[PDB]
């Protein structure tokens, strides 16, 4: 809850600029050593950064590209969510989806928790 | 959660056009009887038809329009989360504020929960 609103949407568009290069071992540290991944939200939880950065380079090394899609929605209780689209390549095929991220900060201004919104209905081809 | 990620986009794309025209009515009958609202995320949450109403009434009836920013995202489990944004006139000042709303539908395809994101990082004038 440390970070202030302009914190968060401080935080929340690097975390997007992270995934857009890729730098796999950077998004792992902005999440708290202990943190939860819900991606896609509705799915059993992550936990910790082995699992989280096994998540995100299975994810990302290969092609993916992100990019904030609005401003970032920052609450006072270092709170935060923000709208983004993704752009890949599926085996071939090139694809995007919208998501929205939902992030807890904690008092170190470490990601404690995120939430992904989204299904097929917000794939595109 | 018996509303489909389709019927969850549909749903909420409605609110945000009753948002707009402020048929105040028409929203609160979106809400489960014993819905509660935390706008914005962080304050006490509202519960029950009556207060929603007068949330809603407070907060529409002068000069208020919304629309949505991007695409709804849904999940399979009747959640959903979309980026809109609200232009109102504050006290002579025209201004603009940016939102996020995360809502949870019931069996009923009724909202049983919402949360606003935002503080005033994103309002504009
Ligand atoms: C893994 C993925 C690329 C990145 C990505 C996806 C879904 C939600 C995300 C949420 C994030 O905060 C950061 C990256 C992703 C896609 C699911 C299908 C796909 O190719
Ligand atoms: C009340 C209000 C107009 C409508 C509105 C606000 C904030 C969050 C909202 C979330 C909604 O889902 C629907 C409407 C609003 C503004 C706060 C300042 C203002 O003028």
């Amino acid at each position: 809850n440390l970070p202030t609103a302009q914190e968060v949407q401080g935080l929340m568009a690097r975390y997007i600029e992270l995934v857009d290069v890729g730098d796999i071992e950077a998004i792992v540290q902005m999440y708290a050593d202990d943190a939860t991944v819900e991606d896609p939200f509705g799915q059993p939880p992550i936990h910790g950064r082995e699992q989280i950065a096994a998540f995100y380079r299975q994810g990302l090394g290969g092609k993916v590209r992100a990019c904030l899609t609005g401003p970032v929605r920052a609450s006072h209780n270092g709170c935060g969510a923000m709208p983004f689209r993704v752009e890949m390549v599926a085996n071939g095929q090139p694809c995007a989806l919208d998501v929205i991220d939902v992030m807890r900060f904690d008092e170190h201004g470490r990601i404690q928790t995120m939430q992904a919104y989204w299904s097929e209905v917000n794939l595109s081809v």
